[PDB]
């Protein structure tokens, strides 16, 4: 069912005009097309935008619009950048959105920032590794992006490859996308309780979930940071330990347990015999010390990381090097 006429011209709740144009990417994000501004013109291959649209019962996308209505309102980021004294946050501006019908059935739209690539196929074009440098430069911008959005009240639960893109312009700016199961963990400041929420079914992506999840607790702050821990040893070494068993979630909880009470075990088994980076047996460490309802403190993680910089001779200077 084509949810858009291409060339029409649809308009927001706050009466902004848009135009659709073609469909991007290989449908990893859903129902996705290029979008502008409303002008004479048609939507070209460059668009700036994207226009997401799902049935309006669609309950991951509702959420996701909460998310970016809630948190990501241009000034509003642009005031924790100045504030905070970043180059960049890596948390896409939400544009608008509005209700659209078409042929008897009601559907929502969000229009968005449009990116370059995710850095999964960037990953699996540099056969599965990246270096030291960037995965510190990558885990430095992540961590600016998981304290924003601990701070507005929400974890995302599944930070991994394929849920960070490039900005379409500049390649050395990642952004951490996909809210549709982002979990509001603090709602006006009141704490989730240590315990399942019925309201929840999803438990992340198996390989890099947390403990909490695979306990079938609601995802907190310290989650979201041992996802990052798993993804960073995945990107520098190709591996997990507990890759070849995905089928059976109760193995890959054991190991994980198991590797954050000896953390130097996991550092031998990730790492050739004594070449592991201390700073990520280090960041693991900091993030094993943290109580499920626990503010983590996100500028020691990130000097734990710039320790790792120091040490290839290197400094944060917002470069990727991908
Ligand atoms: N704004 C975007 N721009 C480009 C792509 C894209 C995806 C591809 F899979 C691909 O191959 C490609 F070239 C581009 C995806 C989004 C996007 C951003 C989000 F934050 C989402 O939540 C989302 F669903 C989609
Ligand atoms: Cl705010
Ligand atoms: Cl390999």
């Amino acid at each position: 069912a084509e949810q858009f006429a291409v060339g029409e011209i649809i308009t927001d709740m706050a009466a902004a005009a848009w135009k659709v144009g073609l469909p991007i990417g290989q449908g990893g994000f859903g129902c996705i097309y290029l979008a502008d501004m409303n002008s004479s013109e048609s939507v070209g291959s460059d668009a700036p935008c994207v226009v997401k649209v799902e049935p309006s019962d669609n309950g991951p996308l509702f959420t996701e619009l909460k998310f970016y209505q809630r948190a990501a309102k241009p000034e509003q980021i642009q005031k924790w950048i100045r504030t905070r004294k970043l180059k960049y946050l890596g948390v896409p501006k939400y544009w608008g959105s509005g209700l659209h019908d078409k042929n008897g059935k009601s559907y929502r739209f969000m229009i968005m920032d449009r990116f370059g690539s995710d850095l999964q196929k960037i990953y699996e074009a540099n056969a599965k590794r990246f270096s030291r440098k960037t995965v510190l430069q990558l885990s430095l911008r992540i961590l600016d992006i998981l304290e924003y959005i601990h701070e507005h009240e929400y974890v995302h639960g599944d930070i991994k490859a394929s849920n960070l893109l490039l900005n379409y312009k500049n390649p050395d700016q990642v952004y951490l996308v996909d809210y549709g199961l982002a979990y509001r963990y603090c709602p006006e400041g009141v704490h989730k309780a240590y315990a399942a929420d019925p309201k929840r079914c999803h438990d992340g992506t198996i390989e890099f979930t947390s403990i909490d999840a695979h306990n079938g607790v609601a995802p907190s702050r310290r989650g979201d940071l041992e996802i990052l821990g798993y993804c960073m040893i995945q990107w520098l070494t190709g591996h997990l330990p507990w890759e070849d068993n995905l089928k059976d979630p109760k193995y890959v909880r054991d190991s994980k347990i198991r590797y954050r009470e000896n953390i130097a075990s996991l550092m031998d088994k990730c790492f050739p015999a004594a070449n592991a980076p201390g700073e990520i047996a280090k960041y693991m460490e900091t993030v094993k010390l943290l109580d499920y309802t626990e503010k983590p403190l996100y500028e020691n993680l990130r000097d734990i990381l710039l320790q790792g910089l120091k040490a290839i001779g290197s400094k944060d200077d917002g470069k990727l090097d991908l």
